[PDB]
RNA sequence: ACAUUUAACUAAAACCCCUACGCAUUUAUAUAGAGGAGACAAGUAAGUGUACUGGAAAGUGCACUUGGACG
């Protein structure tokens, strides 16, 4: 690019929820092929 | 281009040329028409030179400058 502005590095916040979603989902029980 | 006569027992008389200027030359004024300047009135950084496109506004190509940015 020609010009490109101030780079600020945001934290994306919005991963982690998933992430933990994920590590308790595996460990879940269902119940019976459910 | 153009030319020395009379007179002279004291001394005098006589004297007269033709060519230029124009459809030339210089500057100026008036007038058809055309065009300017001034007044009034109301994301691609920025430039220089040059070139093309476009009715314009502007865009793009090449080289150059920081009189920009890079915590
Ligand atoms: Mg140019």
């Amino acid at each position: 690019l020609r010009n490109v502005p101030p780079i600020v590095f945001v934290q994306d916040k919005g991963n982690a929820a998933l992430a933990e979603l994920d590590q308790l989902l595996a460990v879940a029980d269902f119940g019976p092929r459910d």
